[PDB]
């Protein structure tokens, strides 16, 4: 990784120790910072997420810029992404793209997470959270945190993790696949909450009984026709990222494909 100097460094204001976004010297960057008295294994985690970050170089994942090490407060300073939180910014932004616009955005995460995969990083924290977006609507994969427990068992959500995830900690870029199918649905309406008011053991018995999420408003076939397979209760059927990102790719490419509606 890259250690940068303080001095090319200015924090402006809190987005998010703290992040912050800045200038690298001019750019624009986000910063994430340690605070003092951190312990041995929140360094390791700390430096442990850019060391990760370090080792990718795709489109649709967040560039790392570098690391203050050196010199404390540590940090590790990233690219800038405009739009911020993939969640907050469709929750936002209800109804004001264009359906092959979404779409393209779920290519991209696609695309990110089939390079994680084949990279040998499996995510386990996958949504749309954890996803930023720029001025190109670009969508690329964050938080590549080192220390997330599940939820009752940072938090890993429940209700984004595969059942065998659950039930027997077994997460694998196949669990991840199942995540990004909740993503597919949190994009497609626009940042609607999975399973609604649902208690996490009342989604974990519906799951387990064979019930799947909804079709959302307006959502073309294919489209909800790939993220219930991402949603099968055996691995071994669940699309490889290799495979959304090709299927994704044909119904771009051929967007009238998208225009045929599943029944809401
Ligand atoms: C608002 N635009 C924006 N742009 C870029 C980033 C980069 C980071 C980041 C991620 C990992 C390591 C280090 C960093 Cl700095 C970051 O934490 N935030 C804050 C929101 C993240 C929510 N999930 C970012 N926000």
């Amino acid at each position: 990784t890259t250690e940068i100097h303080p001095s090319c460094v200015t924090r402006q204001k809190v987005i998010g120790g703290e992040v912050y976004k800045g200038m690298l010297k001019e750019v624009p960057v986000a910063i994430k910072t340690l605070k003092a008295g951190y312990t041995e294994k929140q360094r390791v985690d700390f430096l442990g997420e850019a060391g990760i970050m370090g080792q990718f170089s795709h489109h649709n994942i967040i560039r790392l810029e570098g690391v203050i090490s050196k010199y404390k407060p540590m940090m590790i300073i990233t690219e800038y992404m405009e739009n911020g939180a993939l969640d907050k910014f469709l929750r936002e932004k209800d109804g004001e793209f264009s359906v092959l616009q979404l779409v393209g955005m779920l290519r991209g995460i696609a695309a990110g997470m089939k390079y994680l995969a084949n990279m040998n990083y499996v995510h386990r924290d996958l949504a749309a959270r954890n996803i930023l977006v720029n001025s190109n609507l670009v969508c690329k994969v964050s938080d590549f945190g080192l220390s997330r427990v599940l939820e009752d068992d940072g938090k890993i959500p429940i209700r984004w993790t595969a059942p065998e995830a659950i039930s027997y900690r077994k997460f694998t870029s196949a669990s991840d696949v199942w995540s990004f199918g909740i993503v597919m649905w949190e994009v497609m309406t626009y940042g609607e909450r999975p399973y609604w008011e649902l208690s996490n053991h009342e989604v974990m018995k519906a799951i387990n009984d064979g019930f799947r999420l909804p079709t959302p408003m307006d959502c073309p076939s294919a489209i909800y026709q790939l993220m219930m397979q991402c949603w099968q209760q055996e691995r071994a059927r669940r699309p490889k990222f290799a495979d959304i990102v090709s299927i994704l790719d044909k119904l771009i490419r051929a967007p009238d494909s998208l225009k045929t509606l599943a029944d809401f």
